[PDB]
């Protein structure tokens, strides 16, 4: 599992068995959780200055902002619904898996944002990773709402599997910090 300092909330066993947890920690803890892929939504230009950035960076250090800045040149800007991956050496996490989240309200917004959470799995299935983790979404100015946020990447998982040929991927996480988030989910997750 993640490990100390990280409670399981809440589980469902998909039909082909892969299994999605909900799980709660402190974010100063990121760097410790025992999850093969970490998920880090971002802008095009890969930034890190909301708070999932900002704990991988200082958990992660200078090689980790090294390994993020080439990846800019190396790849970006990321399209909307892309994702790349960092190695992420001085994590538990073998890597990061950096996409690029649409802005709430822009054309097919919900749609698209069913793609990022596809080729987040997919970029994990390609590293032959046996385990991702799904931090909180962002909120504010043009943000997901929570119910929308949690309904859709629900969906996408689910429908990742069905499509996909051979996933090593075992266990999906949602790491969560707050009641309201963790509310949610179990809401979500309830329609089976």
């Amino acid at each position: 599992g993640p490990g100390d300092g990280f409670t399981i909330l809440s589980s469902k066993s998909l039909v082909l068995g892969q299994k999605l947890s909900l799980t709660q920690s402190d974010i100063s803890h990121i760097g410790s959780m025992r999850v093969e892929g970490i998920v880090h939504p971002t802008t095009a230009e890969i930034d890190l200055k909301e708070d999932i950035g900002k704990a991988l960076e200082k958990a992660g250090g200078k090689e980790f902002l090294e390994t993020v800045k080439e990846l800019r040149k190396s790849q970006g800007p990321l399209e909307v619904a892309e994702a790349a991956v960092s190695q992420s050496s001085g994590l538990a996490a073998k890597f990061v898996i950096h996409c690029h989240i649409p802005q709430w309200g822009s054309d097919k917004c919900e749609e698209q944002l069913e793609e990022t959470i596809k080729n987040c799995l997919s970029a994990a299935e390609d590293k032959k990773l046996k385990s991702v983790a799904f931090p909180p979404f962002p909120s504010g100015r043009n943000c997901f709402p929570k119910q929308t946020a949690a309904q859709v990447t629900l969906k996408a998982i689910s429908a990742h599997f069905d499509d996909s040929s051979a996933s090593s991927l075992k266990n999906v996480y949602f790491l969560l910090f707050d009641s309201e988030s963790i509310g949610i989910y179990v809401q979500e997750m309830a329609k089976l």
